[PDB]
């Protein structure tokens, strides 16, 4: 028993992190087979960042202008290209610690683990949600660029996020591993607006089931609502609307607890409208929205990797 | 920027996790050089656990009654001994993935990372504090016994915790790697009292510094106080006493932020007496006491390991 924000074990990712250097810019790369992936802004000086023409900047760079370092050793680049906002450096060596992997583009509300790195070395691992406005609320210092987010499926690492930018507002933006930004952001040092953020309703509901499973049940009540009823309240609290898809994904949790999805919704409706008084839930004074329904089942059923 | 509850990268510990089975009980073991370390209650049935005589139970066991599995590899057990509440199994093979390591006994209020494991396989990683009352508020299901807590120092793993039990209260208890319980606890399925559990004041102050560093400043007031005045308030709020040693450890954060420790103390006193008025600090509606001053400096400085 007990419920915590758990990250996936990071060992399989730690073996893929390298240091990439171009001029005097250094950040993190991801070495998979004979390719190193990193933020294309590795090619920019701080001044270039204000208004980069990446095609022009990259032309001034040859294979040999890229210094990729794997712990001790130093790899040889024999090919480079730019795919959207990522640079792909073909190297002369396949990574022998290359895990089974795929590249995935996640959806808002979905969670992942971030392995925060500096200079190609792992610092820390934490669990993040992609916000509805396609930012993440991470913890990233200068140098952390090219740090990656991932999920694990027994033995297969699904890479979903590469860190590219801190917005002037101090939240984080990045790309999938094909170099396509999540959200409206660009890799230029300019004021950029993230949308209005909203709370991930289906995640809060998941987390309330986790609370019941762990013996926190005070917020329960035998009130009802329709989906449409609930949403007309949720939207007044900047909650994402709940769809039937969301009801269907909560089905198993409903089944395990004997609390119908629409009842848990009635319970949340109450919590928003009436607040929490002084009481906590799973040790939290706010409603948590960074556990997906699948996160809760995994942690509550003890799913393992390898 | 940003601030998250971050664990150490787990890869070095992942390589040490094994499954240990004795009759119908399976749990996790830690394989370092040619020794596997696990909870001695691996020799117990659910029945035995009500009142075990570990000396008499272990008498009935030979080396071959212990099945140790590392991945798909069955290790051969060539010796067994009990040290306090851990069993040590001598095996014929040194773990080729043994990191540099120490065994350390941590103090209450210190933090570490737990690699939660089931059947010898890693499930997830999270950061924990040893509560003043020597419990941990973890996430441990049936079969997580033998999971370990650790800190990393560049390339050296400091193992500080092995999980043994859940108290009927739903909190967690275990040992150091020499098999000595933290707290008054025994490895028996019986009613067991934990102390009253107090807030780790020095960690709260650390976290207030982190908040200031991240621009969260609303709670800074225009009062000072004395250590004694502060402590008088602390005891009433179930907060641990603050000592000069604690003031000394906060010194660098004081230096970085320009806020004198005792000024931060007076701010904290005010939050305790007045509460937070529905406001948040670093995304929390409660005062967080799981970051040590070292954790805050480490995270705010981007300290890496291998």
């Amino acid at each position: 028993s007990g419920f915590r924000k758990m990250a996936f074990p990071s060992g399989k990712v730690e073996g893929c992190m390298v240091q990439v250097t171009c001029g005097t810019t250094t950040l993190n790369g991801l070495w998979l087979d004979d390719v190193v992936y990193c933020p294309r802004h590795v090619i920019c000086t701080s001044e270039d960042m204000l208004n980069p023409n990446y095609e022009d900047l990259l032309i001034r760079k040859s294979n040999h202008n890229f210094l990729v370092q794997a712990g001790n050793v130093q790899l040889r680049v024999i090919g480079h290209s730019m795919q959207n906002c990522v640079l792909k450096l073909k190297v002369d060596t396949a990574n022998p610690k290359t895990p089974k992997y795929k590249f995935v583009r996640i959806q808002p509300g979905q969670t992942f683990s971030v392995l925060a790195c500096y200079n190609g070395s792992p610092s820390g691992v934490y669990q993040c949600a992609m916000r509805p406005n396609f930012t993440i609320k991470g913890s990233f210092l200068n140098g952390s660029c090219g740090s990656v987010g991932f999920n694990i499926d027994y033995d297969c690492v699904s890479f979903c996020y590469m860190h590219h930018m801190e917005l002037p507002t101090g939240v984080h933006a990045g790309t999938d591993l094909e170099g396509n930004f999540y959200g409206p952001f660009v890799d230029r040092q300019t004021a950029q607006a993230a949308g209005t953020d909203t709370t991930i309703t289906v995640n809060v509901l998941a987390w309330l089931y986790a609370a019941v499973i762990n013996g926190d049940r005070w917020f329960l009540n035998r009130f009802t609502t329709t989906l449409n009823d609930f949403n007309l309240v949720a939207m007044k609290y900047n909650y994402e609307p709940l769809t039937q898809d969301h009801v269907d994904i909560l089905g198993p949790l409903s089944a395990q607890t004997g609390i119908a999805v629409l009842d848990m919704c009635a319970s949340l409706k109450e919590l928003l409208q009436n607040g929490m008084n002084g009481r906590t839930i799973l040790g939290s004074a706010l409603l948590e929205d960074e556990f997906t329904p699948f996160d809760v089942v995994r942690q509550c059923s003890g799913v393992t990797f390898q």
